[PDB]
């Protein structure tokens, strides 16, 4: 995946946008742009609104101004995005006709949604037992285990949707950059993986602090709080609400506290093993290829749709892989998640990726492992033998908030 | 502030008020603010605020709440960065500790009046019978933002009835690399699009 980051950062045309004007600057020293046209496209949350093309005619080191036509105003709420691409119409000795040599995106106008969701005809029903809070609505059921404080099962009709409960996750199967030169017989205590292991991040157990249920006018509200601890040290506190309303949507609000003296964690998110295996993964967010917070320039915001296997990057030494960032909607099987998150989705658990030394030894697990992160640490790489994630990509804020809506698709 | 939603729910040990507002200008929605206020049997009011800011509006100077309190009290006591005025791009000198000053020391008398007296990184503020806890920036004084904006000279300011409190989840840098062109660096501009903050308001 890193190759596309290199291609993008090494582009030979640079772009600025001011109003309707794209300024194209050539970083060629010798050639005119005699095999180039610029394709531009504007889309509303991935729905195409307009597009066109203009030939590039820019001297080496020169500039060209391209004035976009006035766009019709979008017919609904959302964010308009401009993407431009430089396409070479003619084959060369080194490329085929249609080769894309450069791209860039910008946010254009945003019209925030102010329209209220229509009041639903049904209201969900809570059953309280010693073991569980259960919520039923039509063809859906959600079960919160009261001893664990997690969503342990959901049903659509008779079908269970979870193989493992939805739980917080603060670790990642460590990248080569997280490990550096550390080895079992010669620990490098400075490496990220060793800081996390020494602080108990991989071993920490959830302690339940609070698990309560209330009914609102139009919804059932489940409130939980957990502490992760290691040898008497509280590493992380996760406070949540789940609100399940008459429309079938479950809104999940998560507020995490991270002890200031614990090493900053690899991620702040949730995970679960879904019962289903589906063929496609469809999302509105950065893509199409794997992208991480400090390696996401090349990815573009649009609507992507790939086979599940494309969502796993087969690094020979297995690790956390396949994240996509800046995602506002994710679709898989009957499920839809909305928010502003990073995710990966695959048949391999973090545990399996961490434990397995070679990609050919991985086996697909039952169902589909989903990791959905409010926040994810950078991956680094300035070298691979000392910590290299720059401070602005470390999760050092202390308090973190994210919110997800889980509904049917 | 167009009102989108205002509801009340009576819970087990609390009343929950939920609001949503859109700020608009000439048809353009600039900001949305969604809040809950949870008032419990201990008398605490927990306020949660989630704001959306249109990506195409200029980044805002602050994202916060304000009000004019009836109370005028002698001291201001906070656990936060101080003791002097500090802003996000000018707070290295301020230290985190418990500070306790006369009210007048929470106003900086710039000859040309403007926003002034913020203290950042504050976890607890006390003023008269009130206490606010969270992780916020604040200023507190006898002068409204409107009055500071409209008044050309500090000697023309008049103390208003009561006390103006501005409590911000987030505040833009002040800049200063020069004073004739925008100078607040990107990392101190409120560009994130979505902002969350939470406060508890109680008595004592
Ligand atoms: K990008
Ligand atoms: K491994
Ligand atoms: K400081
Ligand atoms: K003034």
């Amino acid at each position: 995946p890193a190759l596309t980051e290199a291609k993008h950062q090494q582009q030979f045309f640079q772009f600025r946008l001011s109003g309707q004007t794209i300024e194209v600057t050539s970083e060629y020293l010798f050639r005119h742009s005699d095999n180039e046209l610029l394709h531009w496209m504007v889309a509303l949350d991935g729905k195409p609104l307009a597009s066109g093309e203009v030939p590039l005619d820019v001297a080496p080191q020169g500039k060209q101004l391209i004035e976009l036509p006035e766009l019709p105003q979008p017919e609904s709420a959302g964010q308009l995005w401009l993407t431009v691409r430089v396409v070479q119409p003619n084959a060369t000795a080194w490329s085929e006709a249609g080769h894309i040599s450069a791209w860039q995106q910008w946010r254009l106008a945003e019209n925030l949604s102010v329209t209220l969701p229509a009041a639903s005809h049904a209201i969900p029903h809570l059953t309280t037992s010693e073991m569980d809070f259960c919520i039923e609505l039509g063809n859906k059921r959600w079960q919160f285990n009261r001893q664990s404080g997690f969503l342990s099962q959901m049903w659509i009709g008779d079908k269970k949707q979870l193989l493992t409960p939805l739980r917080d996750q603060f670790t990642r199967a460590p990248l080569d950059n997280d490990i550096g030169v550390s080895e079992a017989t010669r620990i490098d205590p400075n490496a990220w993986v060793e800081r996390w292991k020494a602080a108990g991040h991989y071993q920490a157990e959830a302690a339940l602090l609070q698990c309560t249920a209330d009914t609102l006018a139009d919804a059932v509200l489940i409130t939980t709080a957990h502490a992760w601890q290691h040898q008497g040290k509280t590493l992380f506190i996760s406070r949540k609400t789940y609100r399940i309303d008459g429309s079938g949507q479950m809104a999940i609000t998560v507020d995490v506290e991270v002890a200031s003296d614990t090493p900053h964690p690899a991620r702040i998110g949730l995970n679960c093993q879904l019962a289903q295996v589906a063929e496609r993964v469809n999302w509105l967010g950065l893509g199409p290829q794997e992208n991480y917070p400090d390696r996401l320039t090349a990815a573009c915001f649009d609507r992507w749709d790939l086979p599940l296997s494309d969502m796993y990057t087969p690094y020979v030494f297995p690790s956390e892989n396949g994240l996509r960032c800046g995602t506002r909607e994710l679709n898989y099987g009957p499920h839809q998640w909305r928010g502003d998150f990073q995710f990966n989705i695959s048949r391999y658990s973090q545990q399996q990726l961490m434990e397995t030394s070679h990609r050919h030894l991985l086996h697909a697990e039952e169902g589909t492992w989903l990791n959905i992160d409010g926040f994810h640490m950078g991956i680094g790489g300035d070298d691979s033998w000392s910590p290299s994630v720059s401070a602005e990509f470390q999760l050092s804020a202390g308090r973190y908030h994210y919110q997800l809506v889980w509904c049917q698709k």
